[PDB]
């Protein structure tokens, strides 16, 4: 999700943890990554893996905080439609499309609430990007930070970010941005640009533009926060103009959308819309019976098969 491969460069910046260091903290979840997964394809089986996933947390005693999506912002809004509208090449044929899409995220949205609520799981619905509201969370120290896979968090200016927390290979990354702003020397403004040119939610990319090509591209053109872009623009509208040789020719071959680079895009990862509010958030302990019968109903299992995943995290909770 987010941008093709920024993790790809963060790589040398994740020590490795147990789940058993995350214990006692606070951390919001980002549960946007889940639903769009499961909204493309047993019965349920992405309410067993939410079930699952919310074992493992309770388990470890970790406090989480659900984050779901509010409302799409303009710049995403209008990326998705012209990149959808890119891989197919009437007009309320689509606008169909997109109500029965709301409903199928509709009942998940209420399905995954419900299971949190039975588990004692505090939620909340960001105004705008789930991720940059578990960014503002994170900043405000409301969290001691967020459990996502989706690089686009650090752009909305993440602190604290645990990885692949949920997998078969079960090696829980952790990074601090700190520790990447020092080490491979990647600040928030640097990871913008890269959204600016290999592509995100708020901006599609440059076509042929790959981390390497990228990469380049910002260090051939230093500068202070949009400046570098701001200037390879310039010498790209300069070097197209007037029809000598230099090391960087690739770059004269790239085409650009016209108002590139739109500040629209940097100032939406800088000044997203995010509650700033300290809030009350509370955990309460689950309610086995409630459980039991939402397992029956979605998975058809007996108190049993429930009671065989749930009494270990519930025991496990029960120490300090």
């Amino acid at each position: 999700m987010g941008v093709q491969g920024l993790w790809k460069l963060l790589e040398c910046s994740g020590r490795q943890v147990s789940p058993e260091a995350l214990e006692g903290k606070i951390l919001a979840v980002d549960i946007s990554i889940w639903l769009n997964q499961a909204l493309k394809g047993i019965e349920n089986p992405h309410l067993l893996t939410l079930f699952h996933r919310l074992c493992k947390l309770l388990f470890f005693r970790i406090r989480p905080i659900f984050v779901f999506d509010g409302d799409a912002p303009l710049l995403k809004k209008q990326t998705l439609v012209k990149r959808r509208q890119r891989k197919d090449l009437l007009k309320a044929q689509k606008q169909q499309q997109e109500r029965i899409a709301a409903t199928v995220t509709g009942q998940m949205f209420l399905e995954s609430q419900e299971l949190l609520r039975l588990f004692g799981i505090p939620y909340i619905q960001a105004p705008m990007e789930a991720e940059a509201q578990c960014a503002i969370l994170d900043l405000t120290d409301q969290t001691s930070g967020t459990i996502t896979d989706d690089s686009a968090i650090w752009l909305f200016g993440a602190r604290h970010v645990y990885r692949n927390f949920f997998n078969k290979n079960k090696f829980v990354e952790y990074y601090q941005y700190v520790d990447f702003h020092n080490q491979l020397g990647l600040d928030r403004n640097k990871l913008i640009n890269l959204a600016y040119l290999l592509g995100s939610d708020y901006t599609e990319g440059i076509p042929t533009v790959g981390c390497v090509t990228a990469m380049e591209i910002l260090n051939e053109f230093p500068g202070h926060g949009l400046e570098p872009l701001l200037k390879f623009s310039e010498w790209w509208h300069e070097a197209q103009k007037n029809p000598d040789t230099k090391v960087k020719k690739k770059l004269r071959t790239l085409q650009l959308t016209p108002g590139f680079p739109n500040p629209a895009v940097a100032e939406a990862y800088l000044k997203p819309v995010v509650d700033d509010s300290k809030g009350s958030f509370l955990w309460g302990k689950p309610d086995l019976d409630k459980i039991r019968e939402f397992c029956q109903r979605y998975f058809g299992w007996n108190r049993t098969k429930t009671d065989e995943s749930l009494f270990p995290v519930l025991k496990q909770l029960d120490a300090q």
